[PDB]
């Protein structure tokens, strides 16, 4: 009765988008009810009826919510009396708002698991199709933000594509247990009607059922997995976000974002600050933030339904809209970026080519150890000669090793250094190309 | 370099157990070298022999770990060199230390996640099994720690349980995307001598290879996803704690811990402390920690290797070594609490029937609200008349609602209240007979 | 794609309540330029009456805000300029979104802290003088939740009074560095208008000025700490809520809550549902949450300005309006709870006596072991002999030890149990009286 | 499975280093029982040597840990009765476990605290004292990873440098709180020998002592805060070894790493790997995930002690070696790195100088809407011109506005840039010196 409590419990606030969910759920109560004899079929007739027009309320946006709405479920269940007069208290038999909580939520999320399941898979789409027409394009590969090897762009690209399409993975899994049906489990033992809860899954369309009644309305695994799923998504991205951002600095110049994604100034236009990239990387603290309070709010509460529930809505709505917004960023990011080959290019060093002198002499049979050495050695000669390692004459490498053949000169080409990672992962055209049907291939099966 | 820099890069310390694993990657890898004309058939037995040498060390806790030792690697490197010689420098030919620890890692957590759902299933049958044999157990089921309706014991026992199956689908799960080969991914690029990836799984047993050089030198989500997992699990076994330590107390008196599980006083006989309990319970923010330590080692972190990465050793090995005891000691308290039927029973108190009341009155065709209005001028009345509702006289009953007929003498009855939840999940017996038989389905099908 | 960029990058939808603290600042920088002579008297003169204009259309929430506006900042400047013409472009002279917003944040967070600071300060004072009116009272001192030893209800209320001193303590600490003035860091060089930051300070009434432009921009340490002291606060109010729940609980029966602050139920009169508490309980995973996801954002984060420091707005908006509730909700609960000074008083046990006995023996010159162990043959005579510690006749005790005497029985007394604590800060009744003086002394220089 | 939960409570693994102090608390507590008239003169003179001896052995290194042994607690009881027999039995009178472990860490904290600081002040002493040295040194200030505008080296190191004497300010406040003693509160109820707290006190060198027992034996907060200000702490150093990490890349060219604090390679010279600055920011999650865990534990917890509260040493440990560690690190990596003014100039951009061309017309009474555009068109007309704005001829400037006159030209100078910002905080050189002695008077307060 304290009006601050009564404050604190008012959900309809938010809650109001659970509106259809609800209303899909009372309906096939409803005709639960009618076969467990409580309705006449003309009553359930006359429920369904009153149920539809609720829904057009809502469609058309002329709903009107009363003070004394607490929640959606009470704001949908008042209007449902309003105007079928005293029958719809009928609908409530059996049933507890322990058991519609979770019925709409999951419900809800069903809903919202494929709309970023779509937006998910065309992100990666977008990744590997750019993948396959840029597969020429070569730039430095990074280890410590240091200069390590060449790899092409493609190889790059495809890192974060297949990292996210275990998102995609994991989001199915999570998906298969959130389509378990609640329903019918009453407040704590089951439902005490005797109610057909298989008719109620087919109704809603759920895969199964649940098993155990105190589990159904007490658990909210299905939101920490989402969450975490979520969180793991959103690491992702902020990996690809810091990348980006790195490459698209003056300093580096390796590409510039669409204008559609950045923000520059008319005073210095060359400043392209990557705004979209900062927005997306943020979103990594506020999901896993979503993901940290259930699982505190979760932490040694017993048996079984408690109040400290009620906090999965928010948490589940904000990671939603996140994601849902986020996923379309990035597409828009990685569809409109623009590369720059040359910039690539001018940052390949003869230097990082030692390593590929090494691998020349462990093919002609010389040990590793010894390969090393006659590198570095040659590394050595070059700069006491003011010059470069591909600069050198077949004559200075024979004076550090006789099986430095002629052949050699070809170890100082870009391309047919990044050519040698032809093992089943590697960046070699062949290896990217065979990267590139494995991703399609997996998209297809919608993982 | 600095002292304290040296001493922060060193893991020798922790990966020592890490040491059978290293080895297995060298024998595997060795092979593959010989087999790419790398190494001669004479190479690979004096290599392998080297390597088995070592193995014998560990084995006979007689490997002697020198102060230069920096890691697990470089120890049983530096020791093949001490045994074999200068061939042995030859096993690294285009192997870097990027791709060996997620190797040594993903399969060290290959064989822990074994053990540890050994654990998970003893948990799960040790609650099934139990239930099954408590069947006729009736004690209070509670909402917001209050007394709601009469409950099975068994009911409860199966919630947690299939609380915990969920876990042991998530713990399969994980195994699933840890069980792929990411050695022969070279430093970033791929391996650069067309190595056989192949043939190395097959060696070491994972079910498929990495899909990109890159993105399996650098991503560390499995280790997240096992976290995760963990992390879920406590919050189930913090809550199982939660509960079975209230209904410990001397207040509530459901069950007593055996001697092996508690802690008492010569003092105070009957003072039973639940240790076990509450050191289970206090697992789930140090798991918990380890979750978020990791996530937030990887948020923002760039492509491809960085030193940050080391951090994923200690908070797995922590993990695995939580879990293992913690689900072994969940274990033995289940099996050998005491529960008190006595106790149990003594808590049902016939305010707990009034809704009853109202489900008779429904099922005589009578309104939900009007069914119960009837039920609360019922208890009312009897408490204006200082007694128990089923101490009601019929003639009241009638003076109520003309529907109560003598058969609402049924109503006043526990076992018959509890049979009402005959819906599926629900806590009627054969409810409870079902939910036994489906887990032990689920259970079996653990191969 | 672009527009969900745009509406991701909008603000006006949660940062309008920054209104009247965008106006306070912007007043003062016109009197600052005014000043530095970028502004004439006359325009200063229009610019503050525009300003005054449009804080009093908020006041009166008449204020427009157009589709343009992303922020409040920005529907600010749109008024005003549609107030009193282009004079008001040369109110952005030198200043920057990047130093208007950690002052808009500070400005409007130092407000806060004022009113939760009272609230504190309420709770505080409410615990302490329920713990003088109700002095007397005794109840079980628990430990493990296993009954330990009698304490005084007091002393039970003033644990929670000082723990939530020290977080008033910190309440203050963090105020204090708040308090420190951004404006005039520009964008992150300074002002460079060689600006009158002094006169700024005392405009807006901070205690201090920024020291390093770079750092007042970039810095949300004043998150941070507010949403720590935050976390901890609830930490203290989830331990005190856990306590008063299974103080309730009908097994306990110590306590009940006011009808305001809890659920009943019509068919049972009984059951109190303590959702006031669990709503509490809930606010720490909430606020948590909202700690981790800040700590987040700001992790690995390049100097200076990024836009990812955006989100830390709605961090602090929902905790400070987490905080003002439940402090409220709290002080109810606890001015308005009913004891059971009876249901706590048969708690008490004879048994819990068994400590005390040996206390009795050690200050006859017994050893501290050889006190023990009587006790110890005391307490299992009694229990063959089918009685309690209290009833031991004189001879049995003398049989155990001659130091056994008639006074013997003040031991079996629970007020002289408690008694024997006044070593400062025990339960002694001299000891909780010191207490109460202690913190009204603390609470005087809190204000 | 009892032997396992017995390995549960072994905390004498990690705890050994709780020896020292836990033989001071029992020397404090003895010598406080003679007093009280548990102890005669001799007795106690014989406990005091008993201790003595223990605490050689440990300082010696020869004390045997017997595997009977918990806690170091009790392994050090269990040697005094096997030095001085039976009478070390006395020692136990009236305390408690849940006393000395509160004592334990408390003291142990305020020496590691010491330590803690003395590395922050030395890590803030070189930031400060290289920038004074350094102050002549400019470079690009950036924002979103874009250069913004010139500021001065120093400026960069004094940001750092103020967010870091927050910290220290932090340090000293949580210090505050840990100088508290809470020995002499029993189990929970307080001391009942009534024994004189202010000696302890005193012989502990605390500054006040606890409130009230039951807070004292439950309570973490110490602990929390600690870990907060640890957090917190790691957030800047994580942000700062970002910074270098980025602005040592090959592409930035602005700084190098000591070759104490870096890794290269024989083959790539030039290639020097920033592992100090990854070890630093990847410390910062493994500090995080501590300060989660002990706040997860707390969440919760009913009155008063409960085993969970065992989890506080093993975070506390971690993150005092941690951070011990990380701090001297950070130091020796800005004493060393070597600066490239040449690079850091080479940075600076024409372009970057096209809003002090703004400034200059706000100066001669151009409004700055105007003075904006004016600035806008003159670079235009560069760009069309394929020249930079520095190179635009005052005919041309006098084309876009009447009011730029000869003097503009002292505009395109990086210095007269940087000294714009006179106001206070800014980068003019007067700003930075004034600065650096706010600096100094703050680190005389705070050691």
């Amino acid at each position: 009765t304290d009006p601050i409590m009564e404050k604190l419990n008012s959900s309809i606030a938010y809650d109001q988008r659970l509106s259809e969910v609800d209303i899909q759920g009372s309906m096939a109560y409803a005709k639960a009810l009618e076969k467990a004899g409580i309705l006449t079929k003309t009553e359930l007739e006359k429920i369904l009826s009153g149920l539809e027009k609720i829904s057009e309320e809502w469609s058309k946006g002329v709903f009107v919510v009363k003070q004394s709405d607490e929640d959606i479920n009470t704001a949908n269940e008042r209007r449902l009396k309003e105007l079928i007069g005293d029958i719809a208290g009928k609908l409530h038999t059996g049933r507890s708002r322990n058991d519609q909580v979770v019925t709409d939520l999951k419900l809800f999320m069903k809903n919202s698991l494929s709309i970023i399941s779509t937006h998910l898979l065309q992100l990666i789409k977008t990744l590997v199709e750019r993948a396959a027409i840029e597969i020429d394009v070569i730039l430095p590969g990074y280890t410590h933000l240091q200069k390590a090897q060449p790899i092409r762009w493609s190889q790059f690209l495809l890192s974060h594509a297949v990292a996210l399409t275990r998102d995609s993975e994991r989001l199915g899994e999570v998906k298969k247990r959130i389509n378990v049906l609640p329903l019918g489990s009453g407040a704590l033992a089951g439902n005490p009607l005797d109610i057909d809860r298989e008719m109620l899954r087919s109704e809603l369309e759920f895969a199964s059922i649940s098993l155990n009644s105190m589990d159904a309305i007490s658990e909210r695994d299905f939101v920490v997995e989402f969450l975490s799923f979520a969180t793991l998504l959103m690491i992702h991205l902020s990996k690809m976000a810091e990348d980006l951002i790195i490459y698209s600095t003056s300093e580096f110049g390796f590409l510039t974002d669409s204008d559609a994604f950045s923000t520059g100034s008319s005073l210095m236009p060359q400043k392209k600050n990557p705004d979209s990239l900062e927005l997306i990387r943020s979103k990594a603290g506020r999901v896993f933030g979503r993901l940290a309070s259930i699982l505190m709010v979760l932490k040694g509460l017993p048996s079984t339904y408690n109040k400290d529930l009620q906090e999965d809505k928010e948490a589940v709505f904000d990671v939603v809209d996140t994601l849902t917004a986020v996923l379309q960023v990035a597409t828009g990011v990685i569809s409109t970026l623009q590369i720059s080959k040359e910039n690539m290019e001018k940052a390949l060093t003869p230097e990082m080519l030692a390593t590929d002198l090494a691998l020349y002499l462990v093919r002609k049979g010389v040990p590793f150890r010894q390969a090393h050495t006659a590198s570095g050695k040659a590394v050595h000669l070059a700069e006491t000669k003011g010059i470069t390692i591909n600069k050198l004459s077949l004559e200075d490498l024979k004076s550090i090793s006789p099986q430095f053949s002629s052949d050699v000169s070809q170890v100082f080409n870009f391309v047919n250094s990044v050519e040698q990672y032809t093992a089943l992962g590697g960046t070699a055209k062949s290896s990217v190309t065979t990267q590139i049907e494995q991703l399609r291939e997996l998209m297809k099966k919608q993982k």
